[PDB]
Protein backbone atom coordinates (compact mmCIF):
# COMPACT_ATOMS: atom_id res chain seq x y z
CA UNK A 1 0.00 0.00 0.00
CA UNK A 2 0.71 3.57 0.36
CA UNK A 3 2.76 5.00 2.91
CA UNK A 4 2.68 8.15 4.33
CA UNK A 5 6.54 9.56 5.31
CA UNK A 6 8.11 7.16 2.82
CA UNK A 7 11.29 6.35 4.01
CA UNK A 8 11.76 3.48 1.74
CA UNK A 9 13.49 5.36 -1.70
CA UNK A 10 16.73 5.65 -0.09
CA UNK A 11 18.52 5.30 -3.33
CA UNK A 12 21.87 7.03 -4.15
CA UNK A 13 20.88 8.73 -7.61
CA UNK A 14 22.41 11.99 -8.67
CA UNK A 15 20.47 13.99 -6.80
CA UNK A 16 23.01 12.94 -3.97
CA UNK A 17 25.83 13.76 -6.24
CA UNK A 18 25.16 17.01 -6.65
CA UNK A 19 26.00 17.92 -3.04
CA UNK A 20 29.65 16.58 -3.53
CA UNK A 21 29.95 19.33 -6.15
CA UNK A 22 29.10 21.65 -4.04
CA UNK A 23 31.64 20.91 -1.48
CA UNK A 24 34.42 21.32 -4.20
CA UNK A 25 33.43 24.35 -5.06
CA UNK A 26 34.63 27.47 -3.29
CA UNK A 27 31.90 29.64 -3.78
CA UNK A 28 29.35 27.45 -5.17
CA UNK A 29 28.82 28.89 -8.80
CA UNK A 30 28.58 25.54 -10.83
CA UNK A 31 31.92 25.38 -12.34
CA UNK A 32 35.82 24.25 -10.79
CA UNK A 33 39.05 25.38 -11.67
CA UNK A 34 42.37 24.92 -10.68
CA UNK A 35 42.58 28.36 -8.56
CA UNK A 36 39.51 27.44 -6.79
CA UNK A 37 40.36 23.74 -6.54
CA UNK A 38 44.11 25.25 -5.31
CA UNK A 39 42.16 26.11 -2.48
CA UNK A 40 39.99 23.72 -1.47
CA UNK A 41 43.09 21.56 -1.23
CA UNK A 42 45.31 24.19 0.47
CA UNK A 43 42.90 22.37 3.72
CA UNK A 44 44.88 18.96 2.64
CA UNK A 45 47.55 18.66 5.25
CA UNK A 46 49.75 17.03 2.40
CA UNK A 47 51.30 20.45 0.36
CA UNK A 48 50.21 20.03 -3.31
CA UNK A 49 51.46 21.99 -5.93
CA UNK A 50 50.18 24.20 -8.93
CA UNK A 51 51.23 21.26 -11.30
CA UNK A 52 50.05 17.84 -9.45
CA UNK A 53 46.46 19.79 -9.38
CA UNK A 54 46.48 20.15 -13.27
CA UNK A 55 46.07 16.13 -13.38
CA UNK A 56 43.19 16.49 -11.21
CA UNK A 57 41.35 18.99 -13.68
CA UNK A 58 42.96 16.58 -16.66
CA UNK A 59 40.91 13.34 -15.51
CA UNK A 60 38.27 15.57 -13.93
CA UNK A 61 37.51 17.87 -17.07
CA UNK A 62 35.56 15.39 -20.17
CA UNK A 63 34.41 18.69 -22.16
CA UNK A 64 38.09 19.91 -22.31
CA UNK A 65 36.73 23.24 -21.47
CA UNK A 66 39.21 24.19 -18.80
CA UNK A 67 36.74 23.84 -15.58
CA UNK A 68 34.44 20.93 -14.01
CA UNK A 69 31.05 21.32 -13.48
CA UNK A 70 28.00 18.89 -12.30
CA UNK A 71 27.54 17.02 -16.14
CA UNK A 72 31.76 16.34 -15.60
CA UNK A 73 31.81 15.84 -11.90
CA UNK A 74 29.05 13.22 -12.75
CA UNK A 75 30.61 11.79 -15.42
CA UNK A 76 34.08 11.54 -13.42
CA UNK A 77 32.54 10.02 -10.00
CA UNK A 78 30.78 7.59 -12.52
CA UNK A 79 33.26 5.39 -12.77
CA UNK A 80 36.66 7.01 -12.22
CA UNK A 81 38.91 4.03 -13.10
CA1 LIG B 1 32.87 27.27 -8.48
CA1 LIG C 1 34.32 20.14 -19.27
Amino acid sequence: MVRCMKDDSKGKTEEELSDLFRMFDKNADGYIDLEELKIMLQATGETITEDDIEELMKDGDKNNDGRIDYDEFLEFMKGVE
